[PDB]
C-alpha cells in the first residue's frame, strides 16, 4: 500500500471495455472488481484503489452509475486516471513455523481467531478483517480452500493484505459473488 497518488493511462480493448466496475464509498470512488485480461488489469489496478479523477475530472460526491456512466462516454484512444493506491487495505508481513503454520483462522475470507505464540500474533494481525490478496496475489471469492493452497503453495515468508470486514463488506454489496469468483483478476503480475 503506497503513500501516494500515482497516474494510470487506459485504452478500450476491442468490445470498449476496460474491465472495471466502480462503487461508491464515503464520497469518494474506489474499485469494486477488476476483470481479468482487461486494460484495467494490464496497467494494475486493484480491488480497493481508490479514483480521484479521471480524464482530469475529480471524482468525489460521484454515483456508482456517474462514473460507469462516464467511463463510457470518453474518447477511448486514452482515459488518464489519478489512483490513491489501496487506502482501505494494509499488508501484514509474517513467517512460517517449522509447521508451516503462520497462526491464524479464517471463514468466507474473514480472519476470525489468531493463535497463540503465533507470528500472526507477533506481527498483530486482527480479527474481523477480510482477506484481499497474498503475495501480491488478489484472493478475494476464491475458496477458503484455495485460499489455504495459496498459503501452503506460498514459500516461508507470506504477505497479506487486509481490510475491516465491515467496508469490504460495503465495497462488494451489490456483486453477486460468483462474478467475484469468476471473473475478478487473481493472477500474479505481468512483466
Amino acid at each position: 500500500i503506497k503513500q501516494g497518488i500515482r497516474e494510470v493511462i487506459l485504452c478500450k480493448d476491442q468490445d470498449g471495455k476496460i474491465g472495471l466496475r466502480l462503487k461508491s464509498i464515503d464520497n469518494g470512488i474506489f474499485v469494486q472488481l477488476v476483470q481479468a485480461n482487461s486494460p484495467a488489469s494490464l496497467v494494475g489496478l486493484r480491488f480497493g484503489d481508490q479514483v480521484l479523477q479521471i480524464n482530469g475530472e475529480n471524482c468525489a460526491g460521484w454515483s456508482s452509475d456517474k462514473a460507469h456512466k462516464v467511463l463510457k462516454q470518453a474518447f477511448g484512444e486514452k482515459i488518464t486516471m489519478t489512483i490513491r493506491d489501496r487506502p482501505f487495505e494494509r499488508t501484514i508481513t509474517m513467517h512460517k513455523d517449522s509447521t508451516g503454520h503462520v497462526g491464524f483462522i479464517f471463514k468466507n475470507g474473514k480472519i476470525t481467531s489468531i493463535v497463540k505464540d503465533s507470528s500472526a500474533a507477533r506481527n498483530g494481525l486482527l480479527t474481523e478483517h477480510n482477506i484481499c490478496e497474498i503475495n501480491g496475489q488478489n484472493v478475494i471469492g476464491l475458496k477458503d480452500s484455495q485460499i489455504a493452497d495459496i498459503l501452503s503453495t506460498s514459500g516461508t515468508v507470506v504477505t497479506i493484505t487486509i481490510m475491516p470486514a465491515f467496508i469490504f463488506e460495503h465495497i462488494i454489496k451489490r456483486m453477486a459473488p460468483s462474478i467475484m469468483k469468476s471473473l475478478m483478476d487473481h493472477t500474479i503480475p505481468e512483466v
